[PDB]
């Protein structure tokens, strides 16, 4: 289902989204997102997620386990909220 | 027709939208959201608008035609953005 969802984005919003996910991932180490880059965006945009609730938004969407999140599976967290 | 999705909004979802524009109009003359401000939010998540498309932004949903956006503009704006 959020598969579909994701297949419905067009070049413009995928690029959008692209285009802040790189700004995310800045200073990271595998160039995914994180708790901790997910926090810090969260926080600037006055949010204050527990660690808890940070590590279930990532584990929600991490279909490779890796622990983080990349472009693809950021896709899949825009779509699902 | 975007009133209607406003309604729809729980408050746990107005209120995290609140603290999100009170952290965006911080430093506002005026406690609204002008192109300054959209402009520094769309920077701050990685986009390059032009002064014409943070214009635009806030006319969609400026109903007091004040050339910004208040808090009830906001809502709009983010339930809009879909
Ligand atoms: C308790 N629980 C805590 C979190 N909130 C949702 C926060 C959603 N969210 C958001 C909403 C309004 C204003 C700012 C933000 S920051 C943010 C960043 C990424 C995402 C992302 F990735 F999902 F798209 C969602 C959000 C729901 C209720
Ligand atoms: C169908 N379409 C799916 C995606 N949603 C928008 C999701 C973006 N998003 C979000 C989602 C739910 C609730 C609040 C928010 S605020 C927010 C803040 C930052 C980002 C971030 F990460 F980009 F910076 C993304 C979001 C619109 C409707
Ligand atoms: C020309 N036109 C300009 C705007 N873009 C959409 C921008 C939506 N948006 C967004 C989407 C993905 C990644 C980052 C951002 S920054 C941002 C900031 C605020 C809003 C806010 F306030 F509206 F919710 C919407 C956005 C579409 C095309
Ligand atoms: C369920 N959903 C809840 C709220 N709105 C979505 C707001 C999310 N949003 C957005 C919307 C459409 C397209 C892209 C984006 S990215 C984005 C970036 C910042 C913000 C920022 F900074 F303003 F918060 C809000 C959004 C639509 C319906
Ligand atoms: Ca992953
Ligand atoms: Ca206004």
């Amino acid at each position: 289902i959020y598969k579909a969802a994701v297949e419905q984005l067009t070049e413009e919003q995928k690029n959008e989204f692209k285009a802040a996910f790189d700004i995310f991932v800045l200073g990271a180490e595998d160039g995914s997102i994180s708790t901790k880059e997910l926090g810090k965006v969260m926080r600037m945009l006055g949010q204050n997620p527990t660690p808890e609730e940070l590590q279930e938004m990532i584990d929600e969407v991490d279909e490779d386990g890796s622990g983080t999140v990349d472009f693809d599976e950021f896709l899949v967290m825009m779509v699902r909220s």
